[PDB]
């Protein structure tokens, strides 16, 4: 079968065949579209087919499909599964797998970069202190004094599900949030529950507006342990505006390294429950979402007050005006400090070129429009006008339950 | 079978059961989501008629009554006899209001029950259609105090006697390709404008030429009519801060009036059913003015603002976008022509969704269309999960008539 997508701005039409290789389910049916829903131990039996499919994909990619080396590797994995119930990936297969999980990530606008991913193999790690060391090295490598480099660190795979490696933090670097008795929040409201966990575990909270959270790390299914990332490894950018001199006095800053730590990486049926990865920011992630969401820092009012905009009616577009100024400030600040960032125009234009190339070379590019379209100025970016097909390919990054809801406390 | 939707800003969860009624298909499957694609006998008619009357009689608390069974008998008799049937005025009005209620791409549905329905089923000629349409235009415009309205022309019969309005909207501006290589006026309407010329229209060849109506009655060749200018309320565009804005020579019309869709009620098909409401400001200021394939004015505006257009990261496009949209709202409000901003409209839609969940068990909504084309995440609809499904009565797309009509 062939499926067409159309760009309504350019009339360019593309043909997708890659969707035929998708097996996992979307949430949608013939009767209902779930495209805007945020969240819509394996047997030996189910494991060898997943391994075989992955290895066939790997061997095809290196132009060795059906070779002696391909056949011998299938036999070796087969033997290992029946004998031990699982298998180990070769370093080459792990690198290919992690790159392809990023390539397949339909909610990621940054995928033009997918083939440049530094993979750190941490499968020999055994303790939380060992995880802390791997993570510091990742942060220092990825930060590169502001010249950011994409990286992922991969801890040992799930065995029986009772010995999981997990980073409890949702991102490696994030700010604390504190609920006050009067109901107001100090710091980042998204991180209140996690901050409470840290405090309970013994973190002495400074109780400010931008306190970098400690890492909470779980090795081998044991209770997690706290660690403070060395401050010299945490690059931060003070936010100021090119024309508005009062902007600095809002006291805003943000960290340079966006690093997702709560997802699960599936490669050939194996499950890597701790696989922190990082790239660099697109400006709207900070200036639109982190700063201006009602349930996040929520700074729109204070900024619009300072700009002296007419705030009595929504129809003066004061919120829209303040939004653009904050986003200009974020890009200006990062660029001035020589910390890698991309604006939403550049990033979406690059994504369209990536997508077109993927269709030609791969037969498709699964993409989730709801997530790819930026959260401001949607239709003046080329992605708004681009039809997309969303489907699930493996290797993949998946969501997993927060570890505090599932962990068995050993005490 | 029961489905939950969460708002990620407020944590409110609603439960959807209304989707189980849904009959038509979405284009998605278990393996692929088509959420962002723009367009994804006698025997057939009685289940469709039945399903409709059942919901009609339920809505007036008379389900299973003698009037209910009687009407079901009467329509059954008429289909068996004539191969079609005729709606009672009450059913037509109900069907039309519900087609709006079921429109998953429409953010303005809080207004669904306040719709003036003009029954034009007695219409026979294109001059007659012109009369009905002028009357609709005048009524809906109401000298700037806009009222929602639909005019319904006779239903499909054998499909060779189709009523159609060839225009995509009742009021739109012409588009012309020039020797220059550029486009004068609205590039979306270039083809339709050509069809107007080839059928006889004398084009002024300006930037904002109100198009003529091309009306097809009873499957005949369509005919041209100029809408009386004094019935077309237009708004000159100016800015409350920038005195130079007015010299861009921009204007828009006050009445948004979709005329190319098909209304389906109880299996009956109404191929000419122009309807109108009032504008949300972004439709004009973001899409009409700033789409690259539309009036595409961002460059000119940014230049007059003297922004740094050297790099994308100065956000010069975004700054100009906001100002253009401020001018749209200010101009309509100053001239007392009804308009809604995207903040107000999306706030209302969330309230409407809550009413629908509470009173009907759900609300079909297409997130891709509901979230405004600028400032998405500062509107509450961005953070609201929505389930998309197709309920009838409905508005449906249909082929452009020039590709289909046999002259
Ligand atoms: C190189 C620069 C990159 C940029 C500019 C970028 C951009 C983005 C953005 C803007 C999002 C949406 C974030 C949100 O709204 O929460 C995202 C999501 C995502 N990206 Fe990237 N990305 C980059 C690198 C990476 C890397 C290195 C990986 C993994 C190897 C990755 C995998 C993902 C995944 C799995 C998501 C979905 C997250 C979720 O569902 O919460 N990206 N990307
Ligand atoms: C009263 C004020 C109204 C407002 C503010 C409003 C708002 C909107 C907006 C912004 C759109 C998206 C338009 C686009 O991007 O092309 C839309 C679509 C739509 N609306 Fe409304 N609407 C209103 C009245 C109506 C009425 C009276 C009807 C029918 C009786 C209706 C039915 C529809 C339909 C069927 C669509 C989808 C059109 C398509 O798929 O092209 N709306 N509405
Ligand atoms: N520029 C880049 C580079 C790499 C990765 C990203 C992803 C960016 C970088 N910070 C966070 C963001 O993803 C999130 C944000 C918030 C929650 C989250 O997890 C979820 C999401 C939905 C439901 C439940 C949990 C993921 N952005
Ligand atoms: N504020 C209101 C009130 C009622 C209706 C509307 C819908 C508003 C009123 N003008 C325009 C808009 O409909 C369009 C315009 C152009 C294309 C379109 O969708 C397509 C796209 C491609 C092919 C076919 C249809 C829909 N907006
Ligand atoms: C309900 C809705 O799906 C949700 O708010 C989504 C919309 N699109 C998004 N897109 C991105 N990139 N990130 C997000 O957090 C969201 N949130
Ligand atoms: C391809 C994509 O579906 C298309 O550009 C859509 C996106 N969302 C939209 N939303 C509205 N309200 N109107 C539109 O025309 C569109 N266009
Ligand atoms: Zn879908």
């Amino acid at each position: 079968r062939f499926l067409k997508v159309k760009n309504w701005e350019t009339d360019v039409v593309l043909t997708d065949t890659l969707h035929l290789k998708s097996t996992l389910e979307t949430g949608c049916t013939e009767h209902i579209c779930m495209g805007s829903i945020m969240l819509p131990v394996r047997t030996k039996d189910q494991l060898f087919p997943l391994a075989k499919e992955f290895l066939d994909q790997y061997y095809s990619s290196i132009k060795r499909f059906g070779s002696k080396a391909h056949m011998d590797r299938l036999e070796e994995v087969n033997k290992e599964i029946e004998s031990t119930s699982t298998y180990q990936l070769k370093d080459t297969e792990l690198i290919y797998g992690a790159k392809h999980a990023w390539r397949n990530a339909s909610r990621c606008v940054g995928r033009i970069q997918w083939s440049k991913l530094q993979v750190f193999d941490a499968r020999d790690c055994t303790t939380a202190h060992g995880m802390f060391n791997y993570i510091c090295n990742h942060v220092k490598y990825a930060t590169n004094k502001g010249n950011l480099r994409s990286a992922i660190t991969i801890f040992p795979q799930r065995t029986d599900g009772k010995h999981d490696f997990r980073v409890w933090n949702s991102q490696l670097i994030r700010y604390a949030g504190y609920k006050q008795p009067d109901g107001s929040t100090l710091g980042d409201p998204a991180n209140v529950q996690f901050t409470e966990i840290c405090i309970q575990q013994g973190w002495k909270a400074p109780r400010g507006r931008f306190d970098v959270l400690p890492l909470l790390l779980q090795a081998n299914g044991n209770d997690p342990e706290l660690f403070q990332i060395p401050p010299e490894l945490v690059l931060e950018v003070p936010i100021r505006h090119p024309k508005f001199d009062w902007f600095k006095d809002l006291g805003l800053k943000w960290y340079g390294l966006p690093a997702v730590s709560n997802m699960l990486l599936e490669i050939g049926g194996l499950e890597f429950s701790a696989c922190p990865f990082s790239g660099w920011y697109m400006g709207t992630e900070i200036g639109v979402r982190d700063y201006c969401d009602n349930s996040r820092y929520n700074i729109l009012e204070e900024v619009a007050k300072k700009m002296d905009l007419d705030m009595r009616k929504t129809s003066s577009l004061w919120k829209d005006q303040a939004l653009v100024e904050i986003n200009i400030a974020v890009l200006y600040s990062f660029q001035s400090d020589k910390v890698t960032i991309v604006d939403h125009h550049s990033a979406t234009e690059s994504f369209i070129k990536h997508m077109e190339n993927e269709y030609r070379c791969r037969g498709g590019c699964p993409a989730d429009w709801v997530w790819i379209v930026p959260p401001m100025s949607g239709s003046i970016t080329p992605v708004f006008h681009q039809e997309m097909l969303n489907y699930r390919l493996t290797p993949s990054f998946e969501y997993q339950p927060d570890p505090w809801n599932t962990h068995v406390w050993k005490g």
